[PDB]
């Protein structure tokens, strides 16, 4: 029924709004650390960065739990979905926080890093691809509810590997897909290609994430210690 789809759009939208501060509500602020030029790794910047990443992973687990039916999946499956889509979601998130004129990305506490800093923070040689994905996202002009539904679709995916009940996850995802097309089309009738464009972003995102995981391998050798436990949880996927 439509009321249910509408209900689903509102829930997800709020789940997302409540776990991911919009950019325009963020009290932006800066740092003067290695803004100068690129280097292998600025350890102060990496600490702040990984600390923010850890918190966003928890926020993501929170978001997932507010998605109808997630909590009804086996705990093994829930964990399986989180490990598999978490990096993808992190990517879509800072990328949706891109500011083209300043060429910066803003983290959840308002920390705004310029391209050199994101590099020094840890993205290293993957920075420009990240910024390139961010840029190629702007044309879509997705709103909060669309980014939330899309992240929900990235997460609830029955094609994951250790799924115990992949069929249950597919059925959970189904309404999310309906929700996104209905909403995307309603908000913009004149742009029929938005739904499929957004769906194709999922595949790109997954592409930048595998690269990001590979970036983590190298990163591990640059840091004078182990990466935060929640981040490692995510990387062991
Ligand atoms: C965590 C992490 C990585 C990527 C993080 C990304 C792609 C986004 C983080 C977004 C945050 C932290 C957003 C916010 O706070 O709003 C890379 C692949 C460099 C490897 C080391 C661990």
């Amino acid at each position: 029924l439509s009321p249910q789809l509408e209900e689903l759009i509102t829930k997800v939208s709020k789940a997302h709004q409540e776990t991911f501060p919009s950019l325009c509500q963020l009290g932006k602020y800066t740092t003067n650390s290695s803004a100068d030029h690129r280097v292998q790794l600025d350890l102060g910047l990496w600490d702040k960065f990984s600390e923010l990443a850890t918190k966003c992973i928890i926020k993501i687990v929170e978001f997932a739990k507010r998605l109808p039916g997630f909590t009804g999946l086996s705990i093994a499956d829930q964990i399986t979905l989180l490990k598999a889509a978490c990096l993808d979601i992190l990517m879509l998130r800072i990328c949706t926080r891109y500011t083209p004129e300043q060429d910066t990305m803003t983290f959840s506490d308002g920390l705004t890093l310029n391209r050199t800093q994101m590099h020094n923070a840890g993205f290293g040689p993957l920075t420009d691809l990240v910024f390139a994905f961010a840029g190629q996202l702007l044309p879509l002009e997705m709103d909060d509810t669309e980014t939330g539904l899309l992240s929900a679709i990235c997460l609830i995916c029955g094609d994951r590997m250790d799924l115990e009940e992949p069929e249950k996850v597919d059925k959970l995802q189904e309404p999310l897909l309906e929700a996104l097309r209905l909403y995307a089309r309603r908000r913009r009738p004149s742009q029929p290609y938005m739904f499929p464009r957004m769906l194709m972003k999922i595949t790109d995102l997954r592409g930048i994430s595998t690269k990001g995981a590979e970036r983590a391998i190298t990163l591990k050798m640059e840091i004078p210690g182990p990466m935060p436990p929640l981040i490692r949880e995510m990387l062991e996927n």
